[PDB]
């Protein structure tokens, strides 16, 4: 009770100390991600080991405080965050091995190089950008399969043994914190003992819509490739979906769009024609934020960021990332930026993270993070939703001669759906798979097909060629080799529509009883009211539980699929009718593609 006065001073000092200590770990991590070398790996891992040691002392020292006895919700909440040790709870030697494993994987992934399909001499092709360019633009189904195979063999199957040890150590670490496994560890970040159920329920409401999109896309792909490549009743061969992991299908919109003779938005060629640069694209992102009365990017951002792929022979992690350094105004992005419409969305996504950093940088160290991981992921996407509208793309002069009729509107809704709906069953399987390994629910002899079973069951997709337990495929996705929780993205795609809906209403850009203000053509650019709400929420960091953060934004406390259903309602109506009209088969048979 009266001990709380001394405890407050303890927290003030320790918070500031953790910030300064993390800053050093973060610089070392940045160094590695920007320049992968044996020497920089050593540094990175050794620094983190040192910080883990300090963390162990900190968790120990908290037991000197009767902190659960305290009056202040705020002090109790801060102390609680400090007891949460993570991997740091592992014994010295164990933590060292974990770190060496994580970087062995993350590095292997970033170092992947395949040979040219047309030329077995030219073997310096990397995922970003050589391979991803083919996956997104080639319509030679056999070339597509070739690249799919080479990549998965190298980014997935090579790190099997490493991944095995990683699950062991994650599990051990989780138990040392008295969680059942890493699943329950990850899920703790959401402060809600029913969070899993809530998601199952939401997915359940959304699933039928996904089913229809799946059916229609399969139908259209059959006309393009033939029935020899695409069956009517089988899962879709994933390598035809424009994307290496088939998480989003917007890259093949030119062949599966509802009205092929009406405008389909693809501003990449205009960006190039108008001489866009990575630097331009970021400056535009900056403009969007400042136009909403949010915070200008600081000078440290422009000085220290990496916004193009470096042209020395160096290895590096090209997967887009945003870094907070826990001082004042030292925030950065690393992105291997290309001049395309999707990349413009990515830029806004990453600047969403940066804005979050800046908004809560005045918070105590333990509150300098998302309300929950999903929130951090949503921020950028809320703006990207606006940026993607014809309304906005016409404004910045990238969309020309556009006629917004009923048919064009459907093409746009479908395009967004190939991004926003398609993704959801992907996001789920990502952690569903890992959760099941963490919880020890799959025998090691079953690990790979247990992956593809989930991809089948939820997404209705399957590998181009036959896989087995001789292959190991999950780490072919970045966030799996790099040990990054994925449920964040699912939470994001649900709640980003709650944010966007309410942002649009506050901007006077959405009225449901008004045909001239439709949610799917809302641009919040320049809205002070919208930015205001963002500020109220983002400036909180993790100071209160996420319910209180959402309440701050728009007065609501519940994660809901209502808003994302509201957005796509007009597409549902059209697509249900269209599938009936064309006698489109819905659903899929079990996949013959992973042998046990
Ligand atoms: C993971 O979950 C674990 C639960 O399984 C948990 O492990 C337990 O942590 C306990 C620490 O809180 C620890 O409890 C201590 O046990 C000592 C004796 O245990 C020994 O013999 C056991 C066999 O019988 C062995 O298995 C053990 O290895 C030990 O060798 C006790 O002597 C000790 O006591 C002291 O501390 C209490 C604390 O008092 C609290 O604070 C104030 C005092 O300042 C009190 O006023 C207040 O009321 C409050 O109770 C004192 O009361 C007492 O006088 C002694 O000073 C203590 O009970 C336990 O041993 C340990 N393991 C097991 C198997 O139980 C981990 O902590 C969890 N990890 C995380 C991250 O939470
Ligand atoms: C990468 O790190 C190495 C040492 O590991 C160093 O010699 C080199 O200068 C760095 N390269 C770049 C481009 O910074
Ligand atoms: C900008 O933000 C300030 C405080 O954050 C607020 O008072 C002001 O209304 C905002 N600007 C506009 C034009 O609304
Ligand atoms: C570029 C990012 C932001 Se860290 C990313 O990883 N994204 C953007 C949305 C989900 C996802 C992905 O790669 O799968
Ligand atoms: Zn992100």
């Amino acid at each position: 009770v009266k001990e709380e006065i001394q405890a407050k001073e303890y927290l003030e000092n320790l918070n500031k100390e953790l910030a300064k200590r993390t800053n050093v770990e973060t610089e070392a991590a940045w160094a590695y991600g920007s320049n992968i070398t044996d020497e920089n790996e050593k540094k990175k891992n050794e620094i983190s080991a040192e910080l883990a040691k300090f963390m162990k002392e900190v968790a120990s020292d908290t037991t000197k405080f009767q902190w659960r006895s305290y009056q202040s919700e705020d002090l109790k909440r801060q102390f609680k965050a400090l007891t949460k040790l993570g991997y740091a709870a592992l014994p010295e030697d164990d933590y060292a091995e974990l770190l060496d494993t994580l970087s062995a994987m993350e590095s292997n992934f970033a170092k992947v190089k395949v040979c040219d399909y047309k030329d077995s001499t030219k073997c310096d092709l990397a995922l970003d950008p050589e391979i991803e360019e083919v996956i997104s633009k080639s319509r030679d189904h056999e070339e597509l399969a070739y690249y799919w195979r080479e990549f998965y063999d190298k980014a997935g199957t090579a790190v099997r043994s490493q991944f095995e040890r990683y699950v062991e150590l994650n599990t051990k670490a989780a138990k040392l914190n008295n969680f059942t496994s890493g699943a329950e560890a990850w899920l703790d970040e959401y402060e809600d003992d029913t969070f899993e159920q809530q998601l199952e329920d939401i997915f359940a409401d959304i699933r039928p819509l996904y089913q229809q999109i799946h059916g229609y896309v399969r139908f259209r792909l059959r006309k393009h490739y033939g029935d020899a490549v695409v069956s009517e009743t089988g899962p879709i061969p994933m390598h035809l979906l424009g994307n290496m992991w088939a998480q989003q299908w917007s890259e093949i919109a030119d062949i599966v769009s509802p009205f092929p003779e009406k405008p389909l938005v693809d501003v990449s060629a205009e960006m190039e024609k108008q001489g866009y640069t990575p630097l331009k694209m970021f400056q535009m992102g900056d403009d969007f934020f400042t136009s909403m009365n949010l915070t200008k990017l600081p000078q440290d951002f422009w000085d220290k960021s990496i916004i193009e792929k470096p042209t020395d022979g160096r290895d590096l992690v090209c997967h887009a990332s945003a870094w907070d350094f826990y001082l004042t105004d030292d925030v950065r992005i690393k992105q291997c930026t290309r001049v395309t419409q999707d990349q413009l969305f990515t830029v806004h996504h990453e600047l969403g993270h940066i804005q979050y950093f800046l908004q809560y940088q005045h918070q105590p160290f333990v509150y300098r993070t998302g309300a929950n991981p999903g929130f951090h992921e949503a921020v950028g996407d809320v703006l990207s939703l606006s940026v993607s509208t014809p309304k906005h793309l016409e404004k910045i002069g990238l969309l020309k001669d556009y006629v917004r009729d009923d048919e064009a509107r459907i093409n746009q809704l479908f395009l967004t759906a190939l991004d926003k709906i398609v993704f959801l069953p992907f996001a789920f399987t990502m952690d569903k798979y890992r959760w099941s390994l963490f919880r020890g629910e799959v025998d090691k002899a079953n690990w790979n097909c247990a992956f593809w079973k989930l991809r089948d069951e939820y997404s209705g997709i399957e590998p181009p060629v036959v896989r087995s337990e001789k292959d190991f495929d999950a780490p072919a996705k970045y966030h799996i080799s790099a040990d990054v929780e994925y449920l964040r993205y699912l939470v994001s795609f649900i709640i980003q529509f709650q944010f966007y809906k309410s942002a649009c209403i506050k901007a006077g850009q959405y009225d449901p009883d008004n045909v001239e203000l439709p949610l799917d053509n809302c641009d919040i650019y320049g809205s002070a009211a919208a930015g205001a709400a963002f500020h109220n929420m983002l400036s909180m960091g993790a100071s209160k539980p996420w319910p209180d953060a959402l309440e701050a934004f728009n007065g609501e406390r519940i994660m809901s699929g209502k808003a994302i259903a509201e957005y796509f309602e007009p597409l549902r109506v059209w697509l249900e009718a269209e599938n009936i009209k064309n006698n489109v088969h819905i659903g899929w048979t079990t996949s013959n593609k992973c042998v046990s």
